[PDB]
């Protein structure tokens, strides 16, 4: 595999359609899922040269540990319908790569299993039917030794995804919830960072100034996402506010994005404007999908290459220097 | 059907070319037509997280009732075209969906009869021939129970329309105005202003000094339009207008909104900008077309369940909310 | 004919495709060309709604001559390359229709000829190898009855025209140049001013400068142009610099704009961005080559009607109101 | 041939599909391989008119030599691949044109061969394992009368060419590096500076502060680039940073720019956005590939032409005149 693309066209070729959709799909008319991939395609970065590289490292600190890339894969529920190690597989390819892997609430092997796994691990929150039971997950995921609760806050209930509406899709019997809801708020927040002195990241923000009070509510870092389009339709791309929302919390917890990332250019101009780290969701799945474990071990040495790769051309020894480049806005 | 679009396309099996192209048309080279939706598409909603949800409710208040929705059926003449039922289909599953429905001048059933139906009926003008007669439908509207005059101000004739000069369309014996024109003024909008005490609603407005001048003139409302694309091929879409016009009315008349909303994401993109409520023309009509009464309710039901989704996925618990959200501007 | 590219589909039929493309194409790459529609279709216009309008008129005066339209009939050379009574067809329906014709120097029928046909002629001037024998030219012109002499300024020598030279084409041995060159310059238009008490048009302005410059050197009109994209491939169009010239000349001589003008809604553009009027070339050869006299007269008609629908449409009641409305621009 | 394009074609049908990949190929996803044309499609010139055109000039002076034209030969590795005379059939129609050669390190036949053809040879360099060995080629150039170093200063490693990792390509055995690598800094610049007389151009500077710091290092020129869209994917095109790297040397060094230059016109555009020159590479290629020496030199004639043409057009005597003119950003 040289690029990304090449693991979409390998997994469309074994998944079952109904379970491709149930990847690639996003909600209503996908504009907010093709405009994920327009956003980062219109950004060109302004490389620097002439600089030392002779010590081109791409790692980066975050929620107290080393990770090998800026990067962490993605809370993607349900991971045996693409392969079945589902979570198994992508968690020890994670390890082995060195970047956190997020343990999903919707999970379809225990959090327990998973954290076992070893490496870095974190864990997506979805909010229960009661504060007791979603505070006895949080403290199960840190029992287990997780490192950071990744509180999904774009979910109120889930989005409108037609594919699947159209194809009636529904999970086989052989998935299931293997952990075991209602609309997050603020209060939930801080009764999740009372419980925990696991950092805690709130993904989904795309309001300026609900970045600035998720740091003012305790958080050590925000995940700036339209939940890969499969939200709001008409969801601004979490890439289009980055670069406001990075100057608006100037330092106060760290800012991630997601959303379309397809190579490690991508994830140069992510830094570029800001970012601390991106997440990656459907290309760990397509990997997952098209050769298990080792799929998803290649897709991760692919990318470690693309942004060494990107980083050195553009002038860059370290992720700090990464996001000190300067961008321009083109056209197609 | 899980999209607005799916009823075109069943509307477009059913009837007629001749009467698909009458509804579907735009003057000249549809360049206004097409805009609408160009317009919209470039809309991107910034929503926020984690607020109450608790009693989401998509009601207005406007014109002195309460609607179910920030929307309401958009005058479009000749609905017999459509279906048997025609109006009678129409008005009947926006009464029980609560939701306004305006009466057209150039109705095929009389305005008495449609009324009659009960719900918020509203009634369309067009100036005719001389005052008194113009005067002499607005006092009929009145006297049966419509609650609103909808002046249409941009028609001081029909613009140029192709596709039905090109298939050279009339109208079937079996369907005529039931009810049975000149250019509006000023003038006109007065006489009418001093005939009633219904809100008088000027449609077809996107000059912001146009808007202006009917707040002063003592307008209850305008729709920011260009008629659907049918009138000055090359007007700008009202969407692209609003939030101007929203700014220089200040609160002093209800301004809504219509042309190619397709979805409630759209609705919930013309409240952001500043709308108090829109009008949905050519859905309604694929919906009456596709399965007459029954078709009408179903698109009804879809959109208030859009409107909720989006909404609340947006962090909105009142339609006042969402005219509080910010938007960006994207492409494509 | 219902739009004028009902006439360009019935002129390819007929023509010879060398022909065709002699008239068609643009220089190198045709960008300039294609920009030329681009640039109109980009353009919105604001209308205003509830004006006056019985006594609607599309006439202006210019040049000391009332016209029917803002438009006159652009120079093209070689009439009788579309038609066989070329220059003489098109000039009978212009003088009809009360449209002013611009006579070439490179006409394929003598001047005096095109002048007795009556009506409103001007003369286009190109530059000859000698100072005396170009204002020989401008003095027949003036002789015949001609009101104005538009000096075409654009062509220091032809574009490359690059679909000609694929095609190897050349004029018929039964076409020629019935009036029988070098670069001309600023010098070349103050001799020409001195020489005739005739308006002077500067024809092929894009710079802000340039157009200053002509009313400092006593011209009485300029057509803001880029010669149909057949001369600079890469030149802006000049209806993207129209606008900027209008508030530079300040009323110091009329303003005319080509290029791209095809319909009714497109003169109104030309007219809000601040035209005193417009020029049309392809398409009345395109009349021409369909039918003859007969065509340019229905061609005519066609615009006049498109014309007067959208003036009305956009509250204008003369063309000088149609100048004062505003306009947004749009996208695709 | 009558526009560059009909050499690519030409090209494509001779070459071997791997050779003709290489030829056209750049990194990644070609994302900066396509918006080099996109960016110099969208600049419009705003050309000037009735200027003296008596004695109109392509000349320009540069590192202290005439040259025909604002233009220079590329560095492209390895031309044997493209016809068995490889560089001394590309060095021969520039030298009898009258435009600079640039000879590469990489070249597949020695520097001092191609030197000795004549012409104004300059030569680029590659830094090398050892700065000893960097500076005996940068001796060697100079001693075989090369009259620049252009120092290629943005590969410390060659981009990640998909089309060629696919092709599985190499160079055959019959291509070689004839004149026989580690990542160039700021001091390998000064050592290279200390070490020659020659001018020294920086090629491959893209931000603005690099242009200002090679200003201050000595450079005599730099090239504004993006290797042809080879290199980062993603980089920024050249010529969108062209007029603020212009702006911010303020006449300290020579500002050249390649990428996508395949016109006089766009030669036109680069100087109207302040380019002292351009480099052209592909384009080259393809008329080597075509038809060797005589291929190159009908390109070299026409893009002569196409300049002389755009220059006279937009009312420039001079290249000079052509710096002067302003531009504007367009559409498509
Ligand atoms: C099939 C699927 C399932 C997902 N499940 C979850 C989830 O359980 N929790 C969550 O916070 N996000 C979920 N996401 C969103 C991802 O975490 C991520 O925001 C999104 O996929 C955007 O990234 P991408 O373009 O890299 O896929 C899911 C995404 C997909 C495609
Ligand atoms: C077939 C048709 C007939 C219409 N008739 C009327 C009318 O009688 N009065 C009026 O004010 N608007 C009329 N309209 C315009 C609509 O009220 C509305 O402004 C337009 O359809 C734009 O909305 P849409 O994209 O939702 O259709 C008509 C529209 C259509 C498609
Ligand atoms: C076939 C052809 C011949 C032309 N000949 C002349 C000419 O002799 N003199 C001149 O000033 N312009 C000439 N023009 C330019 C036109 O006057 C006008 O600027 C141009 O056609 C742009 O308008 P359009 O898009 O309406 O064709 C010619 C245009 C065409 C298509
Ligand atoms: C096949 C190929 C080989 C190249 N080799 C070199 C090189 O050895 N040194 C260098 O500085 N640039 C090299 N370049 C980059 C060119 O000098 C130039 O920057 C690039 O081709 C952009 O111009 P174009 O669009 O005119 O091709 C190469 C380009 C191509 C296509
Ligand atoms: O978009 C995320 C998701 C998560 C679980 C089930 C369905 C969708
Ligand atoms: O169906 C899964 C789900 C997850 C979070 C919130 C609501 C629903
Ligand atoms: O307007 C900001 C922006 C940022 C990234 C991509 C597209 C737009
Ligand atoms: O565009 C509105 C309309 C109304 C009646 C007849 C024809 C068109
Ligand atoms: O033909 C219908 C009509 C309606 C309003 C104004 C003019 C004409
Ligand atoms: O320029 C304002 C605007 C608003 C909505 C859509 C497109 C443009
Ligand atoms: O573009 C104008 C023209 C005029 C005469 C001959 C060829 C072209
Ligand atoms: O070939 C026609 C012509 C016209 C004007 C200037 C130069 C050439
Ligand atoms: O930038 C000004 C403009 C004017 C008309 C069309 C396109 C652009
Ligand atoms: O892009 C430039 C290049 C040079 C030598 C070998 C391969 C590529
Ligand atoms: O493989 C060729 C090369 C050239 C310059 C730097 C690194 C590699
Ligand atoms: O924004 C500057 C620019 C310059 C040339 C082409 C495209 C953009």
């Amino acid at each position: 595999y040289v690029s990304l693309a090449d693991l979409e066209r390998a997994a469309r070729d074994v998944l079952p359609g109904e379970i491709f959709d149930f990847l690639a799909g996003g909600s209503g008319t996908e504009a907010s899922l093709v405009a994920n991939r327009t956003a980062l395609e219109r950004v060109f970065v302004i490389p620097r040269m002439l600089r030392d590289l002779t010590d081109v490292t791409t790692e980066i600190d975050i929620f107290g540990r080393r990770a090998a890339l800026p990067m962490a894969v993605a809370p993607v529920a349900y991971q045996r319908l693409f392969h079945p190690e589902g979570e198994l597989a992508v968690a020890r390819a994670a390890r082995d790569a060195g970047v956190p892997y997020t343990i999903c609430t919707l999970s379809s092997v225990s959090l327990e299993e998973i954290a076992a796994v070893g490496g870095r691990p974190w864990f997506q929150l979805f909010w229960l039917r009661d504060e007791k039971r979603s505070l006895d997950l949080v403290r199960r995921a840190e029992d287990a030794g997780c490192e950071a609760i990744v509180f999904t806050v774009d979910v109120p209930w889930m989005g409108r995804r037609l594919r699947d509406m159209r194809n009636g899709f529904a999970l086989p019997e052989w998935v299931t919830a293997a952990n075991f809801f209602a609309p997050a708020t603020w209060e939930s927040v801080e009764a999740v960072r009372a419980h925990t002195d696991l950092p805690v990241v709130l993904k989904g923000i795309l309001a300026v100034e609900d970045a600035r009070r998720a740091v003012d509510a305790g958080a050590g870092g925000i995940v700036v996402s339209n939940h890969g389009g499969r939200q709001l339709d008409g969801a601004v791309p979490g890439i289009e506010m980055l670069g406001e929302i990075v100057a608006a919390v100037s330092g106060g917890c760290e800012v991630l994005v997601d959303g379309g990332i397809r190579s490690g250019g991508d994830v140069l101009k992510a830094t570029a404007l800001g970012a601390s780290a991106v997440l990656v969701g459907r290309p760990v799945m397509w990997a997952l999908a098209a050769a298990g474990q080792d799929g998803v071990r290649q897709l991760l040495e692919l990318l470690a290459e693309e942004v060494r790769d990107a980083m050195g051309l553009a002038g860059c020894e370290s992720v700090g220097a990464a996001r000190r480049l300067n961008t321009k806005l083109g056209v197609v």
